[PDB]
């Protein structure tokens, strides 16, 4: 009933478009873009929101005094109350940034907890609530900036867009998931689903496959450890999502590196589709027990490693089974061997996987724009802008991310680090990093200058030419770096 302190939220916020109201989540990718923005859920039906980068834990609640106290050097939250909300998937806290896209200022993450700047205030939205009171879940609230004295706000030129102004937004804190049973299977979560004790799990194939990374498939070995075979569990319910699965439960299961869905197709059969085009009917499935013919946490029924699950596809009924490396297909029978057990992935692994994401999505559409304009010079690119600061930034942290431990450490906690590094290396490497990187390097090289690059691509675009080549090889040099 009441919202504490080390919950997973997402801030929710209401318009009217089109004569219909649209529910929006407040989301941000941190790693290549600091910038919130607004990701809509009202059509999860037809196409699933991306949900990974919505949810925030509620780190801290304190007093007017706490505050000022703490900044001079599980607990419910009550109005009045400053809190500080911190990103799950890149790690940085929610803040109200000095830069401006008027009078207000751009919301986005900010790297550390320092200053007021990540602070927001909550406040009543009617006569119904008060200062101390208890905030209660589906509470409509208004949030504060500590730094800037302005709410945060739902902003519309033609499109919905998040920043900080002098007008007034109502947000619902809606509760992801609240204090849950240990070892079992909740929504949002990111694991693996393995087929018996011989180190065999789902997955797709390897980057730059002739499948076109659409299949799946049983396979054996290394992948077990590989970020190919991770996947994440989404309830097709947007309320509660983070809360305890439930045999016979509807819920769409979406592949972290590739952002793709497990579908039943008409065409092709059993396999993983585009976001766009992963609606309830082909892309619904549940954990079932057995065979045989058929708001809040809840009843916890799923356990990680010791439950055997059987995958069915809900509208066609059929069973996921097995066509060393097997290709999976959906079945009226099936086999007698069926089942399998899932075993959560760790934080590191997970976040690694979807910058990955993130990174292939970015710099494959910085390639597109490349290959745009490769032969057509200009007197006028005039193709879509490149993204310039987004792939400057994702550079940026990417090198951050793969910088190697200080040699002043001390030994215990360089050798921990160093094989952290070797880790997320290799699960860059293993999803075909390297030869992306390259890509990128080999078509801005086809230029000998950036005078020459402004002939092709814009003189505005020519200004970071430069910089993107040696962020780029410096990215490279630490991709390959043997860390040892």
């Amino acid at each position: 009933q009441f919202l504490r302190t080390d919950d997973e939220v997402v801030l929710q916020c209401s318009a009217t478009v089109l004569k219909e109201q649209l529910k929006l989540c407040l989301a941000a990718e941190g790693f290549g873009n600091r910038l919130c923005f607004l990701e809509p859920t009202s059509n999860a039906q037809n196409v699933p929101p991306d949900l990974a980068i919505c949810c925030f834990t509620l780190e801290q609640s304190l007093s007017v005094r706490a505050l000022q106290e703490m900044l001079a050097n599980h607990r419910t939250l009550l109005y009045g109350h400053a809190i500080l909300l911190r990103h799950a998937h890149s790690r940085m806290y929610l803040s109200c940034l000095t830069t401006s896209r008027k009078l207000a200022f751009d919301v986005g993450l900010q790297e550390d907890a320092t200053g007021e700047a990540c602070w927001w205030t909550m406040h009543p939205a009617s006569k119904q609530r008060s200062e101390g009171e208890k905030v209660r879940v589906g509470d409509d609230l208004i949030l504060v900036s500590v730094s800037s004295e302005r709410y945060l706000h739902l902003s519309t030129s033609g499109e919905l867009q998040v920043d900080a102004s002098f007008m007034q937004t109502l947000w619902n804190m809606n509760p992801i998931c609240s204090c849950c049973e240990e070892g079992y299977v909740t929504g949002g979560h990111v694991l693996r689903l393995f087929h018996g004790h011989m180190d065999e799990c789902l997955t797709i194939s390897a980057a730059d496959s002739d499948d076109q990374r659409r299949l799946v498939y049983y396979e054996r070995g290394a992948v077990c450890t590989h970020a190919r075979s991770l996947w994440r569990l989404e309830p097709l319910r947007i309320s509660w999502s983070g809360s305890h699965l439930r045999w016979g439960q509807p819920l769409r299961i979406r592949h972290v590196t590739t952002g793709r869905y497990l579908a039943l197709t008409e065409d092709q059969g059993l396999v993983v589709v585009d976001a766009c085009k992963a609606h309830t009917k082909a892309t619904s499935f549940c954990f079932r027990v057995s065979k045989e013919k058929l708001e809040g946490m809840g009843p916890p029924e799923i356990k990680y490693g010791e439950s055997l699950c059987f995958v069915q596809h809900v509208a066609s009924g059929l069973w996921l089974t097995y066509a060393l490396k097997k290709k999976a297909i959906l079945h009226q029978e099936g086999h007698m061997d069926d089942a399998l057990f899932l075993t959560r992935c760790q934080q590191e692994e997970s976040q690694a996987a979807r910058m990955i994401h993130s990174t292939a999505g970015l710099y494959n559409q910085f390639i597109k724009g490349l290959d745009s304009f490769s032969g057509k010079p200009r007197g006028p690119p005039a193709g879509p802008a490149l993204p310039i600061e987004a792939v400057i930034l994702s550079l940026q942290d990417l090198i951050g991310y793969f910088e190697p431990p200080s040699e002043e450490l001390q030994h215990e906690e360089k050798q921990s680090k160093l094989r952290s590094l070797r880790n997320r290396q290799s699960l860059f490497q293993e999803e075909g990093m390297l030869s992306l990187v390259l890509n990128c390097i080999d078509r801005l090289n086809v230029y000998t200058t950036a005078a020459h690059f402004a002939e092709y691509a814009g003189e505005e675009a020519a200004e970071s030419w430069k910089e993107i080549v040696n962020l780029l090889y410096e990215l490279l040099a630490s991709l390959i770096r043997g860390n040892r």
